[PDB]
């Protein structure tokens, strides 16, 4: 038995736990009420396998069993119809086609929140039912949620009503807490989607690569020796983790925090803090330690790596650990390095090597190989320099705008929802990483640039409308940011047409947010340059600016909200004149 061996380890509470998130992941449009179900007949079973471990199919792979007990609801194409299919599939994939499957934007209507009057009371009443609607929510909204990260924001959401509910103004205590953890959550969630992409779309030795470069900045005083393990053992953990296997998932990364944990004084100085706590704290920790102080007398990089005369002879026999030791070697002494940057050197590294080597006289030919690393090294920080200082003058607001106009310029064939929602998350970097030191800027910036440029990639992927686009998703993980700052204004698109249903205007504006406001205006915007790119100045403002009128008027206007209509009519006739 396995489902009895998962149970032991995990326990009732995360066993459990983990089960829904599962399910509600791969089948994502299937209600609270029948997952839970599935989920306890579940339990129920695994309960008897621990007692009589092989009774009635204990002797289970996870996969059968999960699989077969969906399958008792997937078979209903009417609600799932494409999901029948895979149930008719066998052992080897009959689950290869539910990863397929998952949607990285399902149609499921917006999760509006109850007033602080109702979960309070809600809360209270069924605490179990209360929590689990939320794993629900939360993993049937995002698909490839770090599963084992999902129960330490369970543990917090718990805590934020614990506590608040007990205020004397709730809705003064919860409402931050609230929001501090749904933005917390949305970034857990994509720079999970990216970890997962690389191992399926480029492999693990790509993934591998990553680790190597991040874990060696994150602890500098660790051996070669030692790192390797620790990204052989976290590759594993996101393997499985990305493959829908989430229980050993979780127990996996539970080993890991408590070898790290065992071995402090062999990796990092700045663990102790996260190892005096409660695992889930533990392991949320140390994923978040800051790196450690970096070793006194280091030795040049020039000595065994371009200096040595023994260089093609031993990247000969391992180039893999040559390669890797030389990733290490970089990556230790750079921590104001972004880990894409780091990975370039070494794929710069690496194709002289391949070049040089098979010479009529390699030291000759790879000795000045550090030449061309300055280029690679500027071309980031220069880019970083420039847009941080832009972005200080216009604010994020008129930044994001800025990049909006900009990049639907790029690749105007995307949708517009993904083009104000991938512009929005680029202009945020600015007040994310603008204020902090040089030393910090690269790796803040160009990272959190990889993994927003890794979301536009997996939405685009759905429906691929620019080969632009493809190519500079497909061609290279690490490339992609420069990839797309080289891409400027695509020369073949043809501009759209107006028609009324192109942007309808109904009153019902006036209700909403702040927020939805503003991204009604960016919406308004996108769709502007899609059918204007060329002329295009200062028309642009002008034109926005006519648009902000026309709703303030209308809104604030007391006629039937029928100016709107009339007015919206009005409008369009001005646009069309610039
Ligand atoms: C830090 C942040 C403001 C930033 C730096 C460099 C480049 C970009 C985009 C425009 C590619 C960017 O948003
Ligand atoms: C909302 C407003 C800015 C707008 C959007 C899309 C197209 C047009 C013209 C070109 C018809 C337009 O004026």
């Amino acid at each position: 038995s396995e489902v009895a061996h998962r149970f032991k380890d995990l326990g009732e509470e995360n066993f459990k736990a983990l089960v829904l998130i599962a399910f509600a992941q791969y089948l994502q449009q299937c209600p609270f009420e029948d997952h839970v179900k599935l989920v306890n007949e579940v339990t129920e079973f695994a309960k008897t396998c621990v007692a009589d471990e092989s009774a009635e199919n204990c002797d289970k792979s996870l996969h059968t069993l999960f699989g077969d007990k969906l399958c008792t609801v997937a078979t209903l194409r009417e609600t799932y119809g494409e999901m029948a299919d895979c149930c008719a599939k066998q052992e080897p994939e009959r689950n290869e086609c539910f990863l397929q499957h998952k949607d990285d934007n399902p149609n499921l209507p917006r999760l509006v929140r109850p007033e602080v009057d109702v979960m309070c009371t809600a809360f209270h009443d069924n605490e179990e039912t209360f929590l689990k609607k939320y794993l629900y929510e939360i993993a049937r909204r995002h698909p490839y949620f770090y599963a084992p990260e999902l129960l330490f924001f369970a543990k917090r959401y718990k805590a934020a009503f614990t506590e608040c509910c007990q205020a004397a103004d709730k809705a003064a205590c919860l409402l931050p807490k609230l929001d501090e953890l749904r933005d917390e959550g949305k970034a857990s969630s994509a720079k999970q989607r990216l970890k997962c992409a690389s191992l399926q779309k480029f492999g693990e030795r790509a993934f591998k690569a990553w680790a190597v470069a991040r874990l060696s900045q994150r602890f500098p005083k660790a051996e070669f020796a030692e790192v390797s393990k620790l990204v052989t053992d976290l590759t594993k953990v996101h393997t499985e983790c990305c493959h829908g296997d989430l229980l050993e998932c979780a127990d996996d990364r539970a080993d890991l925090a408590k070898y790290i944990c065992e071995n402090q004084d062999s990796i990092s100085s700045k663990l102790k803090e996260c190892c005096e706590k409660p695992l889930l704290e533990k392991s949320h920790c140390i994923a978040e330690v800051e790196n450690d102080e970096m070793p006194a007398d280091l030795p040049s990089l020039a000595a065994d790596f371009v200096e040595s005369k023994d260089v093609c002879k031993n990247y000969a026999e391992a180039k893999d650990v040559f390669l890797g030791m030389f990733l290490y070697e970089y990556a230790r002494r750079h921590p104001d390095y972004s880990v894409v940057l780091l990975l370039r050197l070494a794929k710069t590294y690496e194709t002289t090597l391949e070049k040089c080597c098979a010479a009529a006289d390699p030291h000759e030919c790879y000795a000045k190989v550090f030449d061309e690393f300055k280029p690679l090294v500027e071309e980031p920080q220069n880019l970083i320099k420039q847009n941080c200082e832009l972005f200080e003058q216009l604010g994020e607001y008129k930044f994001q705008n800025a990049l909006l106009v900009r990049y639907t310029k790029k690749v105007p064939q995307v949708s517009t929802p993904t083009l104000v929602e991938v512009s929005r998350n680029l202009g945020k970097v600015g007040s994310k990483c603008c204020k902090h030191p040089e030393a910090k800027r690269m790796p803040c910036a160009e990272d959190y640039l990889s993994v927003v440029l890794n979301q536009l990639c997996v939405l685009h992927e759905k429906t691929p409308v620019s080969d632009r686009v493809t190519k500079c998703c497909t061609e290279s993980l690490v490339n992609r940011r420069p990839c797309f700052s080289a891409l400027e204004v695509d020369e073949t698109y043809v501009p759209k047409e107006f028609n009324a249903e192109t942007f309808t205007f109904h009153a019902d504006i006036c209700t909403l947010s702040e927020k939805e406001r503003q991204i009604k205006k960016q919406t308004a915007l996108v769709e502007l340059v899609k059918h204007k790119p060329k002329a295009t100045k200062e028309q642009l403002k002008a034109v926005m600016d006519d648009f902000a009128a026309f709703v303030e008027k209308c809104c604030k206007a007391d006629d039937k909200e029928t100016c709107f209509a009339e007015e919206g009519k009005k409008l369009v006739a001005a646009s069309q004149a610039a």
